[PDB]
């Protein structure tokens, strides 16, 4: 004897989307730095990860990006 839920389908517990996109966008615009930034920002936030901005921020400024 257990309750059950046959009036719906519900879901599994899940993020605000999961990684399901890997398109070809070829360049040299600091992948390591950008990609490594975002992982901290994902988890904590830009406010907790702006050492992860500043470190990577360099890398883009060198390019003539607007830092």
């Amino acid at each position: 004897g257990s309750f059950t839920m046959p009036g719906l389908v519900d879901s599994n517990p899940a993020p605000p989307e999961s990684q399901e996109k890997k398109p070809l966008k070829p360049c040299c615009a600091c992948p390591e730095t950008k990609k490594a930034r975002d992982a901290c920002i994902i988890e904590k936030g830009e406010e907790h990860c702006g050492h992860l901005i500043e470190a990577h921020k360099e890398c883009m400024r060198a390019l003539g990006f607007k830092i």
